């Protein structure tokens, strides 16, 4: 498989995307990004912001995880997020995405060393 740092490069990074995403954008991405494979993936979020800067969240105050783990960290600042999530009438390989945009905190859950960023938690 991919490296866990990469994949998150893959599914959640979108540095110059525009901060005026138009209501296409998801249905868009989603596909192009490869989250529309062998089925509708739920939820998704992307990050208009340099990769210098999310690697610093890996240095913030760290936070407990969903899965109870040590390694996720909190935001000090907001970021500029998009979600993209499904829609009722959604029937793969036709996924309908609603394409939402947003300003707010990130925890992301880092590890290894070099310790990057491996995995997208919530968003606060």
């Amino acid at each position: 498989a991919e490296s866990s740092a990469d994949k998150f490069k893959r599914q959640h990074m979108d540095t110059e995307g525009p901060s005026k995403s138009s209501p296409t954008y998801c249905n868009q991405m989603m596909k192009r990004q490869g989250m529309t494979k062998g089925s509708c993936k739920p939820v998704n979020t992307f990050v208009h912001e340099p990769l210098e800067d999310v690697q610093a969240i890996c240095s913030q105050g760290q936070v407990t995880c969903k899965n109870g783990r040590n390694n996720c960290h909190k935001s000090s600042s907001t970021l500029r997020i998009t979600d993209c999530r499904l829609k009722g009438s959604s029937k793969y390989p036709n996924c309908d995405y609603t394409t939402t945009d947003s300003q707010k905190h990130i925890i992301i859950a880092c590890d290894g060393n070099p310790y990057v960023p491996v995995h997208f938690d919530a968003s606060v």
